[PDB]
C-alpha cells in the first residue's frame, strides 16, 4: 500500500523524496517559501524518536503530488536534517492543536 499514510493521504517513497529534495534545496540556499516561511526548524516537542541527527526542518508534502510553493500547506510534513537525511514523515491529522503524529 502506502509507504506513508498521513491521515487519508498515501505517499510513496518517491513522493517523500521529491518533497524532501525541494525543502532541502531551499534550506541549503537559505531561502523559504510561503507566509509561514518553509522550510523552518522543526522542534520535535512531541519527542519523536528520529535516528538521524538534529537540528530538524519541516517542509510540507502535498496530497496533490505537487511540490509546495506557497499558500495552504495542509497537515503533512517531511522532516529532514542538514545532512539531507530524512528524519520522518509527520502530520497534524489526528493530533490536537499544533501537535503532530507520525505518519504510518
Amino acid at each position: 500500500a502506502c509507504d506513508y499514510t498521513c491521515g487519508s493521504n498515501c505517499y510513496s517513497s518517491s513522493d517523500v523524496s521529491t518533497a524532501q529534495a525541494a525543502g532541502y534545496k531551499l534550506h541549503e540556499d537559505g531561502e523559504t517559501v510561503g507566509s509561514n516561511s518553509y522550510p523552518h526548524e522543526f522542534r520535535n516537542w512531541n519527542g519523536f524518536d528520529f535516528s538521524v541527527s538534529s537540528p530538524y526542518y519541516e517542509w510540507p508534502i502535498l496530497s496533490s503530488g505537487d511540490v509546495y510553493s506557497g499558500g495552504s500547506p495542509g497537515a503533512d510534513r517531511v522532516v529532514f536534517n542538514e545532512n539531507n537525511q530524512l528524519a520522518g514523515v509527520i502530520t497534524h491529522t489526528g493530533a490536537s492543536g499544533n501537535n503532530f503524529v507520525e505518519c504510518t
